[PDB]
């Protein structure tokens, strides 16, 4: 859920996940997918397609455990669905950190007027 | 939708809805419910119980029309679902305005600093 995902983003990027990625581009936050605007948007695109392959758990509400060892997200053993979900969340947190260099404040809202329909995952 | 809900909260409270309420307490913003920490937190708890009654529409995605008359939110006539959704969104904006005097900036973060399981809607 967002408790784990938002914490990972905070730990990797240092940014408020709700205010910085709650509605970034066409793919970051809620409101689904779309053709990505930038590298940051592409990370969230990757992420939501990771989520869609998961069907035995609920990424929105299911909780899971992980720990922070040597400043690295270490996913715990849960079951396979929850461990797969942990890995999706870890991947996007690292991705967003690596593309902070091109984060653009221009694209942080909720109407999505220019977002095109995304291709199938 | 999210657009109308955020616009209402801005019009009533004068605050940035995402920065001020995107993660306030246990019930404001971020998905999930819990024992409210104060009155502002309780406004969002009632709001999420309001949403759960609705099945014929999507609260997050479905747009509805409302108006601003005599500095008052006035819901348009929509269908019964969208009308009830507008009235839920209107009540949460008014409630947050009413309880601004006890707004506690110790409480606007998303990890759910640790909330107890909420009572049933």
């Amino acid at each position: 859920s967002l408790v784990e995902l938002g914490k990972m983003i905070l730990q990797e990027t240092g940014k408020n996940p709700v205010k910085s990625y709650g509605a970034y581009g066409c793919n970051c936050g809620v409101l689904g997918r779309g053709k990505p605007k930038d590298a940051t948007d592409r990370c969230c695109y990757v992420h939501k397609c990771c989520y869609k392959k998961l069907t035995n758990c609920n990424p929105k509400k299911d909780r899971y455990s992980y720990d922070w060892k040597n400043k690295t997200i270490v996913c715990g053993e849960e079951n396979p669905c929850l461990k797969q979900l942990c890995e999706c969340d870890k991947a996007v947190a690292i991705c967003l950190r690596e593309n902070k260099g091109t984060y653009n404040k221009k694209r942080d809202v909720y109407l999505k007027p220019f977002c095109d329909k995304g291709r199938d995952c």
